[PDB]
Order: C-alpha cells, then structure tokens, then sequence
C-alpha cells in the first residue's frame, strides 16, 4: 500500500475571433495507459489488445516484457472517446483510460499562423497559443490515491487541489476579413507564380490587427510531417527591405523640417546621381523637374535622396524610429523579429540616400502596417494589439497632425493622379498608399496604404515574395491585392463610401 498524488488536467481556454467565432477549441481525447505488472497476469488477452491498438502481436508483447518493472506506460495518446471505449470494452486487467484535451482549429489553414498550435502535451507551441499560454492553460489539479504493491489504484481518497480551467481569449482578428485576405493573397500567389506572401490589415484607430495571413500556410489539425517553410508567420518573423514604401516617412521629415512644401521642385535629371563610388538610380529616367508629390508618384530615388541631403538623415531616422520601423512592437509573439534601422553618429552621403529610399533597412510586414496606421491616424500611433480592444489606450503623436494630413493627401495622389498607381484604386472610396519593389534577379513586391482617405479607418500591407511572371513591380503585383482586400474590408466593416 502507497499513498500517491496524480494530476487532474485543466480545460484549455477557448480562443475566438473578435465577434466570438471559435478559432481554437479543446476537444476530449482518450489516453490509454497500462500497468505492466497487472498486464503480466493476462497474457492471453495481449494479442486482442495489440490488434485493438493496431500493433503487431510480437512487438506489443516485447514492449510489455521490456517495461515489466514499470507500473505505468502509455499505450496510446489522443484517441477519440469512442476508440478508447473500444479498448476498455476488452476488459483487459491493467488497462486504464484517462481523459485528456486536444485542440481543434475550426478555421484551419485560414488563421493558422496567427492562432498557432499546442504540442502533444496541450501546451502552446506557436503563435497566440504560445504567446498567451499562461492565460489559456489554467492550472492542473491534484488527486490523492491509494496504490497496492503492483501500483494498481485501490481507492480514490480525495481531491487535494481542484483543476482551474483556462480563460477565454478574444483575438483582434475579424474572421470575415481574415478569410477575404487569405483568399486574395492565395489567388495573387497563383496569378504571379510567387514563392510566398503576407497580408496585414490594421484598425488605425484602435491598434488592432484585424487580419494577418501568410502563404504558404498549413492545416494545424493535420500537422503530419509537412514543411517548416509553411509554418512561418512571415508577417512577424520574416524581415525585408521596405524600399520605396518608406518614402512617405522621408517626406514627413522633409515637411516637418520647415524647408519643404509639396509644390517645391527637385531636379532629378538624368535619372541617376553619383555619390563617390555609389550611383543612385531611378526606374524611369525621363524627368527633370518634379514636385514633392511627383517624386512619390514617379517613385524617384534621386528626388528623395536630394531632399534627404538637404534635411539630413537624422530627421529621417527619427521619423522611422518613432513610427516603429526596425523597433520592438511589444507584441511578444514567438520568434517575432525586430529587424534593423541602421544608425550612425555622422551619416555619410550614400547612407543618407539609401535610408531615405528604404535600402539597407529591414522591417516586418507588421511594423510596416503599424507605421502606415500612425500616418493614417493623423500621425498618432495607437499601441498594437492581437487581442480585442474594448478600451483603447492613449496613442503617441509621432508625426504632427498637419504634416500627417499633407502626406496623406500626397499618398491619395500617388493612387489617384495621372500616372499614379491606378491598380490600388478602391471602388467607391478614396484610397492612399505607396508601392515598392525591392531587388533581393529576385524581387519582393510591396504595397502599403490606407483608406478611406477622407477619414482613415484601415491600414494594409501586401507583400508578394518572388513573383515569377514578367510583372514584378509592387504597383502591378501588390496594388490590385490591396484594392480587392480594402474594398471587401471596408464593406464588411460598413464604412460609408467617401468617393461621392
Ligand atoms: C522602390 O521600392 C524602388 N525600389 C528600388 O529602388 C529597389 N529596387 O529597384 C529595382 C528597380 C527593383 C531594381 O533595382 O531592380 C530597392 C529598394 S530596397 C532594394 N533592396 N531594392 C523603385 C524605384 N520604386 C518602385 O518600384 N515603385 S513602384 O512599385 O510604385 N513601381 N514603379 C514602377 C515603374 N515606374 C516607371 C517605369 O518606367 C517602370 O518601368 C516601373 N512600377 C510599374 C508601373 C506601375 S503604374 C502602371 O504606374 O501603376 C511600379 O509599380
């Protein structure tokens, strides 16, 4: 006779979207265990027990003999109650069932990267499951038992500690927008023969992540083998050069300096600019005088570089750091990357120019979307959240409201003006944004923007990695994805059309 204490598993808390749609649900599973000391008295039952467990008779018999000095062995973990009851129905001495919890992900591949998953022990292993593990797990209980000399449970004496169930968690994700974003990103990858992609949707007023999808994705309900590339939450754990998508932040520094107005002109002829051994190069090289809006419409690296030389890189670095590029988001997502915003005590001319046009800095899609959200929210940055926000925290004014408003207007012209990124136009609304194309010849196609331009509600980033068709420019590849997903998101959120 021996007094022993055994655990009582806790029910893991439900994860829902922002409207209560289930995203991660704890399902009862049966764990079958056996006491090899008791099994030894019923050898004639072993072949039927092996057959029920789908094991070769001899391998099963060998396994029980090799573990003959033990009082506990796992037979099979995570069976369905129906399957466990079938083994229990054989009435084999020394065989026991135990109720365990296993996660089911009703939206499967659609929200796999954001939700993440639990391991074999029901502990958070990836995504939100890992980030909020303490909240979701609860606390296992403890049961007191009396065991005989073979280790067989003679009596259940008392519960010493009751199990405490885990707590419900409502994400910021809107499953309707998530499904729309998932489908359009998937379609774009196919249309462009692309390797990977990410799409982030943010509420500019609340800091909430309304959608976060990546390609390739995986079914978290069937994780048998399957590629590590498919499990990466790329929006948070992959870094890239943002390129021309950071030019609005360089422009914000220009307008805040007191030295530049949108109607000021920069001469970008002949479409290149030599700075020692380095040459700044424009894509289209048939311009001379461009105004500040024109520098963004034509995406002139030369133009933004000349502005950067005039105002100094310190002013540009400060805006980019303040909007969160290459900075910790504070989300604490597992494996989340910070990227890098290079710094210098004395900025050389080449580094000043490359900073201004987003070369040599590394950011995540989440960081880029957060920066555009600050710009869209009249220069005020609301802290990021992966959970439903009921009480909105105070934001930080990172760009002056007048400067943010002027840049917003310039970005609406990037989308709407003659020669602009027309594929980003959102039917029924005024939209604003900037595309980018980064050479990694392999490319990353980008679009970052927000809408409705008259009263912004949503910021969005579209990243398409290595499009393989003739078209690779961000304005061609990523801009139409932004248009479709933004139109859908605005409609789902009942945002009144502003292009009247
Ligand atoms: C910004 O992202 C800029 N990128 C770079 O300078 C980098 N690479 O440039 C390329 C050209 C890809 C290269 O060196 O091969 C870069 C930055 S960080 C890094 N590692 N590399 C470029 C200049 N800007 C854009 O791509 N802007 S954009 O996506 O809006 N875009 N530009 C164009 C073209 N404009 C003019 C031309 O003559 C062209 O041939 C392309 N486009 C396509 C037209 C779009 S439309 C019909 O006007 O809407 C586009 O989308």
């Amino acid at each position: 006779r021996s007094v022993r204490h055994i655990a009582i598993p806790a029910h893991r808390g439900l994860i829902t979207d922002r409207n209560g749609e289930p995203l991660a649900v704890s399902t009862p599973v049966t764990t079958l265990w056996a006491n090899p000391k008791e099994l030894m008295t019923a050898k004639e039952r072993w072949p039927q027990l092996a057959a029920a467990l789908g094991q070769d008779t001899k391998l099963f018999a060998d396994r029980i003999e090799q573990n003959a000095e033990r009082e506990f062995i796992y037979l099979v973990r995570g069976l369905t109650p129906e399957q466990g009851e079938g083994v229990i129905a054989l009435k084999v001495p020394g065989v026991y069932s135990i109720e365990e919890f296993r996660r089911f992900y009703p939206a499967g591949e659609v929200v796999a990267h954001a939700v993440g998953f639990t391991d074999v022990d029901d502990r958070g292993r990836e995504g939100i499951e890992l980030a909020f593990d303490e909240w979701l797990a609860g606390v296992p209980g403890k049961r007191q038992v009396l065991k005989d000399r073979r280790g067989r449970v003679i009596k259940d004496v008392q519960v010493t500690k009751n199990a405490k169930p885990g707590k419900t968690l409502a994400l910021s994700i809107d499953l309707r927008l998530q499904y729309l974003a998932h489908r359009e990103l998937r379609n774009a990858l196919l249309e462009n023969g692309a390797k990977a992609g990410s799409l982030v949707i943010m509420d500019v007023k609340t800091g909430e992540i309304l959608a976060m999808t990546n390609q390739p994705t995986y079914n978290p309900n069937n994780r048998r083998n399957l590629q590590p590339a498919a499990m990466r939450n790329r929006a948070m754990i992959d870094v890239f050069e943002p390129g021309s998508t950071v030019k609005p932040f360089s422009m914000s520094a220009a307008l805040a300096s007191g030295r530049w107005k949108p109607s000021d002109i920069v001469d970008v002829y002949p479409g290149t600019l030599q700075i020692g051994r380095y040459t700044i190069r424009d894509v289209s090289r048939n311009s001379r005088q461009l105004d500040l809006t024109g520098i963004l419409i034509k995406s002139s690296n030369v133009g933004i570089s000349k502005i950067a030389f005039d105002i100094g890189a310190e002013s540009i670095y400060s805006v980019m750091q303040q909007v969160g590029l290459g900075q910790d988001t504070g989300l604490g997502f597992p494996g989340e990357r910070v990227g890098n915003l290079p710094n210098h005590r004395k900025w050389p001319k080449a580094e000043t120019a490359t900073l201004a046009y987003g070369y040599g800095l590394s950011v995540t899609a989440i960081q880029l979307a957060h920066a555009y959200a600050a710009l869209a929210n009249d220069g005020k940055s609301v802290p990021l959240s992966m959970t439903r926000v009921d009480r909105v925290p105070d934001g930080v004014q990172v760009i002056s409201p007048e400067v943010a408003s002027t840049v917003q207007g310039m970005l609406q012209q990037v989308v709407e003006a003659q020669g602009g990124v027309f594929r980003a136009q959102v039917p029924g609304y005024h939209a604003a944004g900037k595309s980018g194309t980064a050479r990694k010849n392999a490319y990353r196609s980008l679009f970052a923007g927000f809408a409705p331009a008259t009263d912004p509600r949503i910021a969005m980033v579209v990243v398409i990695d290595e499009p393989s068709k003739a078209g690779y420019f961000g304005g061609l590849v990523s801009a139409p994805v932004f248009s479709k997903v933004m139109a859908g998101a605005l409609r789902l959120m009942n945002v009144p059309p502003d292009n009247l």
